């Protein structure tokens, strides 16, 4: 079984390279991050621009949704996250305390807090109604390149350039699990059941740990991923996919349990730097830097 993933819409209007795409939880709407300061609003199903939300100082890397679809997070190399009301495009809160750029940022299910890494090697986590920043972890040695709530919140994951992962406790701070030869950790994120975590490293490579017993379940490759932070994504709506960006400009995506490519989405004129998968359609987002600077839509029957 394969996916035949399709061409169905290109968004342009950002005015440089891309740094994210997320869809609503609803499914409603992609989010999009840019370098040029601006995030973008667009319908997921006929890939019509809605909005742009601006404010930040200098380039975005990041942007998350609220559970409710209601809120997003941005986080910007002004050292700031900013807390939007999507609906209004308003700047509901601006979060400070990170003493360098913000890399990335993420809800909680609840959608009560939030979690930020930065260059500046540390996580914070956030209270959204009052934007105070909580917590601040000494997470790592080196920047911080993806945070990430599980499938309840309590637990944080955590990557960095310093060749690391490390699982933390939202409620109390600590550090419960460090996975470790280390290669920078450009990405990472916490399985569909919370059971796994999926971690790129900067020699090309995805891998799928079970953090609890340290143990490497499966590998991806096959891709080209040495310079940048790419998201990757567990496709959940039809077959069982992992899906990725590569610096080859293509978008790969593997069968979860077999490991094999089953499919490479050709379009993209730059390095597709982020993937983003429609919680109920099979529907995947991928954006690109800065000699393209779109977005695709692309649909698939299974
Ligand atoms: C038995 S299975 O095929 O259902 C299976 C489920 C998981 N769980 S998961 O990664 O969270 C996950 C991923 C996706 Br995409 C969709 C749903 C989902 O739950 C992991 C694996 S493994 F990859 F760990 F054993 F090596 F093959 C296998």
């Amino acid at each position: 079984v394969k996916p035949n993933y399709a061409l169905k819409f290109t968004l342009a209007g950002h005015t440089k390279a891309v740094s994210s795409v997320k869809f609503s939880p609803n499914g409603e709407w992609l989010a999009s991050s840019s370098a040029d300061k601006l995030i973008k609003i667009w319908g997921a199903y006929d890939g019509k621009f809605e909005k742009t939300i601006s404010g930040h100082k200098l380039g975005i890397s990041d942007v998350a949704w609220s559970s409710d679809s209601n809120l997003l997070v941005s986080a910007s190399d002004d050292k700031t996250l900013k807390i939007w009301d999507v609906s209004s495009g308003k700047c509901l809160k601006t979060l400070k305390g990170h003493s360098n750029y913000v890399f990335c940022c993420n809800f909680n299910p609840q959608s009560n807090l939030i979690v930020s890494g930065s260059f500046d090697e540390s996580v914070r986590i956030w209270d959204v109604k009052t934007g105070k920043c909580l917590k601040t972890l000494p997470a790592h040695s080196d920047p911080v390149s993806a945070v990430h709530f599980n499938r309840d919140g309590s637990l944080i994951v955590s990557s960095s350039y310093d060749g690391l992962c490390r699982i933390w406790d939202t409620a109390s701070g600590q550090c419960l699990k460090t996975l470790i030869d280390n290669p920078p950790v450009s990405f990472v994120k916490f399985s569909p059941n919370g059971k796994y975590i999926l971690a790129a490293t900067l020699d090309n490579t995805l891998k799928l740990w079970d953090y609890s017993k340290g143990k490497c379940l499966k590998t991806y490759t096959g891709h080209k991923n040495e310079k940048y932070c790419i998201f990757a994504n567990f496709s959940v709506t039809g077959g069982k996919w992992i899906v990725s960006g590569s610096e080859d400009n293509l978008v790969y995506i593997w069968n979860l349990q077999t490991k094999e490519i089953v499919q490479k989405l050709q379009g993209h004129t730059d390095v597709v730097i982020s993937t983003a998968c429609h919680p109920t359609e099979n529907i995947i987002a991928s954006a690109a830097l800065e000699n393209d600077k779109t977005i695709k839509l692309w649909k698939s029957d299974c």
